[PDB]
């Protein structure tokens, strides 16, 4: 486990990302979940998915869905 992991693993050569990353966080979460509610989600058994991933990112971010009051 050691031994094997000295080496790389090379995922994709040449990189052409250059924007920080959060890491889990919720910005690209949000606008699929509107992208497919404007499709055809709404209440369809098809946005269940953005929707349930949604809160399940901020959550591991530390607050859940944010308050409006």
């Amino acid at each position: 486990m050691t031994e094997t992991d000295k080496k790389q693993e090379q995922e994709n050569h040449a990189e052409c990302e250059d924007k920080p990353k959060p890491c889990c966080v919720c910005k690209p979460e949000k606008e699929e979940r509107d992208t497919c509610i404007l499709f055809n989600g709404q209440d369809s058994e098809k946005c269940k998915e953005f929707i349930e991933k949604y809160k399940e990112c901020m959550k591991g971010y530390g607050f859940e869905v944010p308050s409006a009051n």
